């Protein structure tokens, strides 16, 4: 991962690193690729509530689990 694709992903780069507590974390990765639980994958499906008021549910994110699928659900 030395770059996303969109700054749609940079954010949910951010949020992932910190929401799951991570360092760098790729693209399509997986929510549920080292961490615990699904509350920290909602919570970067909050920061996309927050950084944008665009419909992102749990199933959403369960659909679409990975910052790809997720800045391309906001993205577009």
């Amino acid at each position: 991962y030395v770059a996303p694709t969109n700054a749609v992903e940079s954010k949910l780069a951010e949020i992932w690193e910190r929401v799951l507590g991570v360092s760098g974390i790729g693209i399509l990765d997986n929510f549920f690729q080292i961490g615990g639980h699904s509350l920290k994958a909602m919570a970067v499906a909050a920061q996309v509530h927050r950084e944008y008021q665009v419909e992102l549910p749990l199933k959403v994110l369960f659909a679409q689990p990975t910052i790809k699928a997720l800045a391309q659900y906001v993205a577009t």
